[PDB]
């Protein structure tokens, strides 16, 4: 089955949006942020700018670990895997599951 | 100053099921486009607990040079296609996201 399944996104950015955390209803805390993605990336050989404000969530106790360190301004690059909603629109809701992020700025170390 | 290269980071790999049969045409600026829509399925885990990731993805591959890649491709096809996504609000709505396909793989070919 797990041979249609492939979907990961790597996308770096500038937080655009401060972190919020909010906890569900079962109280598993989630922190929820958006991301600014502004570059020139290679298509048919030649060059086309991309731009994007990609909501991003970041779900579960353990995983709010890699977020600590983030706030309004913070460039990072966030791993993980979009997920979408109808938005009775032509895909308009999409959000970045993140499994990683990454501080550019820093060298791994808080 | 210019931003570090760092920063610049896209790539997205989606596997599915094209819903959208590819629909092809060309800009009066002479350059090729195909367009379609890619609905993706998975399971995935976040907190211990599981869900399932949707989505129907708009695709569309711009440019000469990737455009062979496509024709043996119609709704029903399960192909996994990678590449960078966009949002502009050109078309319509700043939530128009778009994957720019740079590759595209078949997963099951035989017509």
């Amino acid at each position: 089955p797990n041979s249609l399944m492939t979907n990961r996104l790597v996308l770096s950015g500038t937080v655009c949006r401060a972190p919020l955390r909010k906890v569900s209803p079962s109280g598993i805390p989630h922190c929820q942020f958006v991301l600014e993605h502004r570059s020139v990336q290679e298509e048919a050989g030649f060059h086309r700018q991309a731009w994007c404000q990609m909501p991003v969530i970041v779900s579960g106790h353990e995983n709010q670990a890699i977020t600590h360190s983030i706030t309004v301004g913070s460039r990072i690059t966030v791993q993980g895997f979009i997920s979408c909603h109808k938005a009775k629109n032509g895909l308009s809701k999409m959000v970045l599951h993140a499994e990683q992020i990454e501080l550019i700025d820093s060298v791994d170390k808080l």
